[PDB]
C-alpha cells in the first residue's frame, strides 16, 4: 500500500510510526512545510509518564528519557494575590516541543520513512492522488488555508481573547494558572515547567486589554517585558521570551462534521483543534492516529477502512471540541465573575476525556 502524509507533526508523525511498525512492506512517505530544525512552540504537557502511559507520545521512543521530562504532580491557583490552594491533579509531564517533534522524525527515519522538508503542499492541483492509496491530512490549523476541498472546509471559530506562547528560565516546579489584575486589565497566565531550564508561560486576556497595553502596536520584545511586568511577582525576576511566529493571536478553533473525502483523512489539529486550557491537543493526535492505523490493520481496502475510523474518531473529536469550548468560554468569561469551584466543573455534564480516551486506546492498540 502507498500512503502520504502531509505535515511532519505529533500527529503526522505517530501516525507514520504506528502504521510503520505494524506494515513495513507498506510504503510511507512524508512531507514537511518547514526545515529540519523549524518547529514552533515552546513546551506542552503530556499524560501519564513515558513507556507507562498509551497515550503520550513519549512512550513511542527508544529513549523518552533524553528529552528530559519533567513531571508535574501538582497544580496552583492564585486568585487575588494568593494561592488558592494546590490541588493536586493526576501525573502530568512537561517537554519540549521541538525536542518531541525532532525525536519522532528521527523514529520514523530510523523505521523507513521518508521525510521531505521545505516540500509545502497547498494547491488541490499538487495532490498526486494517482499515485497513493491514501492522503494523510496532519498539516496543523494550516489546513484552514489549505483544506483541498469544499467538503473538508473547518468550521472556524476564533476566540475571543487574545493570547501568545512564552517562554522562561523561571521554573515553575509546579503548574499553575494565575489571574493578575493590572490596572482595569485582567491577564490570565498558563505557566509549567517542560525542561531542566525553561518552563511554559501562556498569557492571554481580552481584546479590550489587548487594546489598552498596546500589546500589538508595541515591540515584541516590549510587550513580553510588559507582561513580564504584570507578573513579576510569580516570574521572579526573569523575562519572557517569544518566538518569530507565534505572537499574539486569537484562538483558532478548526472543527468538521466529517473526517475523510475519497483519499483524503484528517488527523490531528487538522481535523480538530481544542483550546489549549485542557491540554489535550497531542493526546488527541495519537488517539486519533491509533484509530486511523487499527482500521488500516483490520479493514480490506481504504474506504472500509476510513468508514470504520469515521464511526469512532467523530464521537470523539466531538467531545473534545466540547470540552474544549467549555473551558475556552469559561476563560473569555473570567472578568464577569469557593472561585476554584467554577473552574473545576466548568466542562458541564460532558463525559470525562480520560475515560474515553482510554475506550478507544484499548480498541484501536
Ligand atoms: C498556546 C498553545 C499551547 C498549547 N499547549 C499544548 C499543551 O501543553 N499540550 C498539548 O498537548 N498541546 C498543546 N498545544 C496544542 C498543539 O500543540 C496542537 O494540538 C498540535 O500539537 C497538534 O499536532 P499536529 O501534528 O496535528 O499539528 P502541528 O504541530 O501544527 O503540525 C502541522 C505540521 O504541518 C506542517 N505544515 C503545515 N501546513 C502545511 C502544509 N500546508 N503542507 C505541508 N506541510 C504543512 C507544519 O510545519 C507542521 O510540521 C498548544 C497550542 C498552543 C497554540
Amino acid at each position: 500500500m502507498k500512503i502520504l502524509v502531509i505535515g511532519a507533526g505529533p500527529a503526522g508523525l505517530v501516525f507514520a510510526s504506528q502504521l510503520k511498525q505494524a506494515r513495513p512492506l507498506w510504503a510511507i512517505d512524508i512531507v514537511e512545510k518547514n526545515d529540519e530544525q523549524e518547529v514552533l512552540g515552546w513546551g506542552v504537557v503530556l499524560p501519564g509518564r513515558p513507556g507507562q502511559h498509551p497515550a503520550n507520545p513519549l512512550s513511542y521512543l527508544d529513549a523518552p528519557e533524553r528529552l528530559n521530562p519533567q513531571f508535574l504532580e501538582d497544580f496552583k491557583l492564585v486568585h487575588h494575590n494568593e494561592p488558592s490552594l494546590m490541588s493536586t491533579g493526576v501525573l502530568l509531564c512537561g517537554v519540549e516541543r521541538r525536542g518531541l517533534v525532532h525525536a519522532l522524525r528521527d523514529k520514523c527515519r530510523s523505521q523507513g520513512i521518508a521525510i521531505r522538508f521545505e516540500s509545502p503542499l497547498l494547491e488541490h492541483g499538487e495532490l498526486p492522488l494517482a499515485d497513493y492509496d491514501l492522503v494523510v491530512l496532519a498539516n496543523g490549523v494550516n489546513h484552514k488555508t489549505a483544506h483541498f476541498t469544499e467538503a473538508l472546509v473547518p468550521q472556524v471559530d476564533y476566540g475571543r481573547n487574545k493570547y501568545i506562547w512564552y517562554g522562561t528560565s523561571q521554573l515553575f516546579d509546579q503548574m499553575n494558572l494565575v489571574f493578575r489584575t493590572h490596572g482595569k486589565d485582567i491577564f490570565i497566565a498558563h505557566a509549567y515547567k517542560y525542561s531542566d531550564t525553561m518552563s511554559t508561560f501562556i498569557v492571554e486576556c481580552s481584546e479590550e486589554t489587548y487594546a489598552r497595553a498596546r500589546l500589538g502596536e508595541m515591540s515584541e520584545e516590549a510587550s513580553a517585558e510588559y507582561v513580564a511586568k504584570v507578573f513579576q511577582a510569580e516570574l521572579g525576576g526573569h523575562g519572557l521570551v517569544s518566538q518569530p511566529g507565534l505572537g499574539w493571536r486569537n484562538f483558532m478553533t478548526l472543527s468538521h462534521d466529517r473526517c475523510h473525502d475519497g483519499k483524503l483523512v484528517l488527523l490531528g489539529d487538522a481535523l480538530q483543534s481544542g483550546h489549549f486550557s485542557i491540554g489535550h491537543g497531542t493526546t488527541m493526535a495519537v488517539v486519533v492516529a491509533q484509530l486511523l492505523v487499527k482500521a488500516l490493520c483490520t479493514e480490506d481496502g481504504v474506504p472500509a477502512a476510513l468508514k470504520r475510523f469515521e464511526e469512532r474518531a467523530l464521537p470523539l473529536v466531538q467531545l473534545f471540541r466540547g470540552h474544549a469550548d467549555n473551558s475556552r468560554v469559561w476563560f473569555e468569561t473570567v472578568e464577569e465573575r469557593e472561585f476554584v469551584q467554577s473552574f473545576d466543573a466548568r466542562r458541564k455534564s460532558l463525559p470525562p476525556m480520560p475515560e474515553a480516551l482510554a475506550q478507544n486506546l484499548r480498541y484501536a492498540l
